[PDB]
């Protein structure tokens, strides 16, 4: 439960392509966001996108908690910037 | 909130110490608690503690968000998991 804030300058999502092995290309693509985290001042994050799912449109998002996760030796972790509509 | 919560049996912390592959020493603590990550029930989590911290102590917390940073392409991480008291 974090703001973030995608001003419409920041509504198309940006690119980073790519391949690996046995069935694993990387093309990755990323949106960016201000995030306030406590500070006045915000934070230009980055989005990473999942194939199929699409860049969130201009607004007022809360971090989600399924975009977090738990690693294998037991740290908790953004896996995923996750984002909703929520007030 | 992101919910946190040490009982009674998990106020300690244990601890793990050998060497870096740049051969530098290691001494970490860490101590576990119940995280509120939604889902349907309570997941356990690794609290790794700073040099000197003392364990947390029995109850109610909720994460503090100096637990996050952001580098490179604006990635965030949670850097260490801060818990301050709930309200």
């Amino acid at each position: 439960m974090i703001k973030v804030e995608i001003k419409p300058s920041q509504a198309q999502f940006t690119t980073r392509s790519g391949v690996s092995r046995q069935g694993k290309p990387y093309s990755l693509n990323e949106q960016l966001c201000y995030v306030d985290l406590g500070n006045e001042h915000p934070v230009l994050v980055k989005i990473t996108l999942d194939e199929g799912q699409p860049a969130y449109a201009p607004g007022l998002y809360t971090v989600h908690l399924s975009s977090f996760k738990v690693g294998q030796f037991g740290s908790l972790m953004i896996d995923r910037l996750r984002l909703v509509p929520a007030k």
